[PDB]
């Protein structure tokens, strides 16, 4: 374990880092007290919610598509019957929202338990209603399931290096799906951001998690935002996350 000093990327940002190479267990960690701290995972759940679709057949491919209904949204992509990629890719509510509400609690109980997905508390399974959206919420968005980037990179971990009991043609369509590009061919980059505003603390949750491949070596990795300021994002946090990887792990 060996602590870093990542503040120059993060351009004046409160949050912290955390990368890990479980090949040579070498955990690299910028601000110890944050990467503990459990928070909503926000749109980062899609990754446990997709292989979860995948495990109790709700879809079986990046085709998969969850019957669109004609339903009014402001962004234009969320209304099409899109496939599995293009509503990862959009992070489309309404779609992940059906996926899950196809999975008995009972199920995702279990899989959470298994992966050790922080608090795995499911208890609101509707989600934060009290902000008015209705079924625009649910357990991971500002809700009751709460995780530390620290637990966040463990998940990573063992999905990604074969660990769990999730099918390999499941894991490898996440891979897919995950996949981004950092105009780097020498390092192959995975992730998906999340965005929540913490009501309570008047903070943010702005997420970047994934995963960094690079001749051989592995790394997971979580950043995470807990600024005060409601202009950053998710995306405003892979940013940070990328110039990282350029900076120090190239
Ligand atoms: C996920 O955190 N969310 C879904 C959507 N995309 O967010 S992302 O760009 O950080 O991936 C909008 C924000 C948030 C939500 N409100 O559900």
């Amino acid at each position: 374990v060996n602590i870093v000093d990542y503040s120059d990327c993060f351009e004046g940002i409160s949050g912290g880092a955390i990368f890990c190479n479980t090949k040579n267990k070498e955990y690299n960690i910028y601000n110890k007290e944050l990467i503990e701290t459990r928070r909503s995972p926000c749109s980062t759940f899609k990754i446990v919610s997709t292989l979860i679709g995948l495990e109790k057949g709700v879809i079986n491919s990046k085709e998969s598509v969850m019957g669109y209904d004609g339903t009014d949204y402001p962004n234009k992509n969320w209304n099409k019957n899109l496939s599995l990629e293009e509503a990862f890719k959009e992070s489309c509510v309404w779609y992940y929202k059906k996926l899950i509400n196809k999975v008995d609690a009972k199920s995702v109980q279990n899989i959470l338990d298994d992966l050790k997905y922080g608090n795995c508390d499911i208890s609101e399974w509707e989600g934060d209603l009290k902000n008015g959206k209705g079924h625009l919420n649910g357990f991971w968005l500002e809700s009751s399931l709460q995780i530390s980037p620290k637990e966040q990179v463990q998940t990573m971990a063992k999905i990604f290096e074969g660990d769990t009991n999730f099918k390999k043609e499941h894991i490898n369509i996440l891979r897919d799906i995950m996949a981004i590009d950092v105009n780097d061919a020498n390092i192959n980059v995975y992730g998906k951001t999340g965005t929540g505003f913490d009501e309570k603390n008047k903070r943010v949750d702005a997420w970047f998690v994934g995963m960094l491949e690079r001749e051989g070596d592995t790394y997971y990795f979580a950043i995470k935002s807990d600024d005060s300021n409601k202009e950053i994002t998710g995306p405003k946090v892979k940013e940070i996350a990328i110039n990282i990887i350029k900076k120090y792990y190239s």
